C-alpha cells in the first residue's frame, strides 16, 4: 500500500475525514463554529473537560489510542490526524512537562506567571483580545502530589518560569502578569530579576492592596475568611468540574489542594516591592472600609498606575473581566512602554 502523505494541510481545506473528525469534535465541543487545521486547543478553550473529550472522542473514532501529549500539546489539529491516522512521530513536551508553549514565533513575547489556578490554558481569551496570536507561553503543570508544592512550591515554581526566561535570554524588556498571588510571587521574582542583572520593563499585577498597608495574608489564621476560601473553591470547583465528569477525586483533591496550601502558604511567602514600572488593580468589592491615605500616591514602587474597580480575585479570573481590560491594555501597555501618553 505504501505510505501516503495523507495530505497535511497548513489549516483551511482538511483532509477527507482524517481532519474532518477532529475538526468536528472541536465545533461539536466547544468550537461551536470551527473547521481549521491550525487550531490551538488554548484558544479554543481546552481544558482536563474539553480536552478530555475530544481527546478520547478521537481515540473512539480513529481506533487508536490518543491523549497523552497527543491533544493540545503535540502540534495542532492537522498533526493530530495524522497521529492517529498515520502515526505519532513526533515528540511535543505535553502539558505534564514544567512548561507549555502556546505561542512561540510571532513576535512580541509574553511570559504569563502566577496563575494561582490548576492549569494555565484559560488565558487564551486575554492574550486573544489584546494581540491576534502573539508569543505567549505560562509556566504551569499539573500536581499528583507535590511533596514541596506545599510550602516550598514558590521556590520550585520560581526555578522553572526565570529558568525558561534566562532559556530565551539573558537580560531585556520583558512583559509579565500576576493574578491572586501574583502580587507576592511577582515581588520576589521581580527583585530576584533586578538583582540578577536584567532590567524589566512592566510587570501586570491584579488582586488586591488598596492605598493602607499589606493584605490580610499577613496572617491566615486571622485573615482566612470562610468567603475568600469559599468563593475561589467554588468557581474553581465549578469550572474545573464543570459537572462534566472526568476525574473523580484526583484533578479535585489536586485543585482544593492546590489553593489551600498556595493561600496557606501565602502567609510565610517573601514580600519585597520593585522600584520599577507595575499596575497594582485594587479590589474595591472587598474594600476593607477602613482605607485612610495621607498623600501617599502609592510610595512603594517609584511610578506605578493604580486602578480603582471593585472586583474580587475569587471572580476576578472570569470571561467577564479578560474582556473588559481588552482595548484598555493596549493603550496602558502602550503608554507605559515607552515615553510618556501619546493619545
Amino acid at each position: 500500500m505504501l505510505p501516503e502523505l495523507k495530505a497535511q494541510a497548513p489549516g483551511r481545506a482538511p483532509k477527507a475525514g482524517s481532519e474532518t473528525i477532529i475538526a468536528a469534535a472541536f465545533s461539536s465541543l466547544l468550537g461551536c463554529d470551527v473547521q481549521d487545521a491550525d487550531a490551538d486547543f488554548f484558544a479554543l478553550g481546552g481544558h482536563a473537560l474539553l480536552a478530555m473529550k475530544l481527546a478520547a472522542q478521537l481515540s473512539r473514532q480513529v481506533a487508536r489510542q490518543v491523549t497523552p501529549g497527543q491533544v493540545m500539546v503535540a502540534s495542532t489539529v492537522a498533526k493530530l490526524a495524522t497521529i492517529i491516522d498515520a502515526e505519532e512521530d513526533s515528540t511535543r513536551r505535553m502539558g505534564f512537562e514544567t512548561i507549555l508553549p502556546l505561542r512561540e514565533g510571532n513576535g512580541p513575547t509574553l511570559f504569563c506567571f502566577h496563575p494561582a489556578s490548576g492549569f494555565a490554558w484559560q488565558f487564551s481569551v486575554l492574550s486573544r483580545y489584546l494581540d491576534p496570536q502573539w508569543s505567549i507561553i505560562g509556566i504551569q503543570s499539573p500536581r499528583p502530589n507535590g511533596p514541596m508544592q506545599t510550602a516550598a512550591n514558590l521556590d520550585e515554581v520560581c526555578e522553572a518560569h526565570l529558568a525558561t526566561l534566562l532559556e530565551q535570554q539573558p537580560h531585556g524588556p520583558y512583559y509579565l502578569l500576576g493574578y491572586s498571588l501574583g502580587g507576592t510571587l511577582a515581588q520576589g521574582i521581580a527583585a530576584r530579576l533586578r538583582a540578577r542583572g536584567e532590567q524589566v520593563a512592566f510587570l501586570g499585577l491584579l488582586d488586591t492592596w488598596p492605598p493602607e498597608t499589606q493584605n490580610w495574608q499577613e496572617k491566615e489564621a486571622n485573615g482566612l475568611d470562610p468567603e475568600v476560601l469559599a468563593e475561589i473553591n467554588r468557581e474553581r470547583e465549578a469550572f474545573l468540574a464543570a459537572q462534566q465528569g472526568s476525574t473523580s477525586t484526583e484533578l479535585f483533591t489536586t485543585i482544593e489542594g492546590n489553593y489551600a496550601d498556595a493561600v496557606r502558604l501565602l502567609t510565610t511567602a517573601h514580600s519585597v516591592p520593585f522600584d520599577g514600572k507595575a499596575t497594582l488593580f485594587v479590589a474595591e468589592r472587598t474594600l476593607q472600609e477602613g482605607m485612610s491615605p495621607e498623600r501617599a500616591w502609592s510610595p512603594w514602587i517609584a511610578e506605578l498606575d493604580i486602578y480603582r474597580q471593585d472586583c474580587a480575585h475569587v471572580d476576578i479570573i472570569s470571561p467577564g473581566t479578560f474582556e473588559k481590560i481588552g482595548p484598555i491594555i493596549r493603550a496602558t501597555l502602550n503608554r507605559l512602554e515607552h515615553h510618556h501618553h501619546h493619545h
